[PDB]
């Protein structure tokens, strides 16, 4: 059956390379298998979610060409659906009210006597998790994982006001959206057994899970905002081209023999879960810089010119001063070859737009400065 993957970010306000890699891989797996890639926004923690955060996710995804086939589906807009499933579960006895790990004191069982519910209390609803046996899956990354159901408990699926809880919302979404493959950070591995049990109890087919190892920073710690990570659009703002960041990130957790340089289309054609790395990958800004230099040489000069404009401003060089100065498109072609970033292009090129206080072939340089400008500057 056709593949259906998803990217289901919680919008907490900051996205680094590690985060957007968890979009890249399910996108690539869907495109490789001619399947569907779904976008879901996990906003049920209203305290730690915002519209700004959502637009930044959409902007980073678009910058990297991670187009999605369905969505964005917002969990906070699916509360009627979640409530409907909870009512069905209660009718079928798959969830029960609790009126106080949890020890199942309020779990109904044939033969067991339950107390009368305390008159003053709105119960929480809990899922009837299996008490015997084990929950196991063949993780595409981690291999066979197996957990005793005795170690799990009867998950709260709804608060006393009836609001559904996070893990339950995930399962309903994965069911409703027909998800076949769940590729996500291994920081979610512990939620997997409880999700599997609910999904199965609801009648679904359990997807294939692939839990990605952490991404490390250059200090060998987990890449994170607190550890000084740059944001995805921070890379753009520092002069990195999207095609470079895409090629770099693809290889930060996945391999295909010796290959290091490849297009998006070739990545899609090659991508496979079997060659996801099984241990953490480590960021290396020198490697990213090499690739960015490579792609800068390859980039169209008029494109580079437009990307360069905000870096010239940062150097006290103005739109008007550029139009009046040497042709920027020609300047880009002449100066880009040594640059690791678009910012460096602009810095190396500022000499064409600054009053004189390092140069390519004298003749090309003179041609781009007008006749009038070269003539006068000599005489003095
Ligand atoms: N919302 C989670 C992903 C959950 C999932 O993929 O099941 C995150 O942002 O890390
Ligand atoms: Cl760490
Ligand atoms: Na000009």
């Amino acid at each position: 059956r056709p593949v259906r993957t998803r990217f289901a970010p919680s919008p907490t306000g900051f996205i680094h390379l590690g985060n957007i890699r968890s979009a890249l891989y399910p996108w690539a797996f869907a495109r490789k298998m001619k399947g569907t890639f779904v976008l879901r926004i996990e906003d049920t923690d209203v305290e730690r979610s915002s519209q700004e955060a959502v637009d930044a996710i959409l902007e980073g995804m678009a910058w990297l060409g991670l187009d999605y086939d369905e969505g964005p589906y917002y969990q906070m807009q699916r509360m009627d659906r979640y409530r409907e499933v909870l009512a069905q579960m209660q009718e079928k006895g798959l969830v029960y009210p609790c009126y106080m790990r949890y020890d199942g004191t309020w779990r109904p069982e044939p033969g067991k006597v339950l107390p009368e519910p305390p008159a003053g209390v709105a119960p929480v609803l809990r899922f009837r998790n299996p008490l015997t046996g084990t929950v196991a899956w063949d993780d595409a990354v981690k291999g066979r994982v197996e957990i005793s159901n005795e170690e799990l408990d009867d998950l709260v699926v709804a608060r006393p006001d009836g609001t559904p809880m996070y893990n339950f919302c995930v399962v309903v979404d994965d069911l409703d959206m027909g998800i076949t493959h769940v590729i996500r950070g291994d920081d979610h591995v512990n939620n997997t057994p409880r999700q599997i049990n609910i999904l199965r109890a609801l009648g679904g087919e359990v997807p294939v899970y692939a839990h990605l190892p952490t991404v490390l920073n250059e200090q060998g710690e987990k890449m994170s905002k607190r550890h000084g990570a740059m944001s995805v659009m921070g890379y753009r703002d520092a002069g990195y081209l999207p095609e470079a960041v895409l090629n770099y990130l693809a290889r930060l957790g996945w391999s295909h023999g010796d290959a290091e340089i490849f297009t998006r289309e070739q990545f899609v054609e090659w991508f496979d879960l079997e060659h996801l790395g099984k241990s953490p990958a480590q960021y290396d800004h020198n490697k990213l810089n090499w690739l960015n230099n490579h792609y800068i040489k390859e980039a169209d000069d008029a494109r580079l010119a437009g990307l360069a404009k905000p870096f010239f401003a940062a150097l006290g060089i103005d739109a008007g001063a550029i139009e009046q100065g040497p042709d920027l498109v020609s300047v880009m072609g002449l100066m880009k070859d040594r640059a690791s970033t678009v910012k460096e292009i602009a810095e190396n090129s500022a000499m064409f737009y600054r009053a004189p206080a390092h140069t390519p072939s004298i003749d090309a340089v003179l041609l781009l400065f007008g006749r009038d400008v070269v003539v006068s500057r000599i005489e003095a």
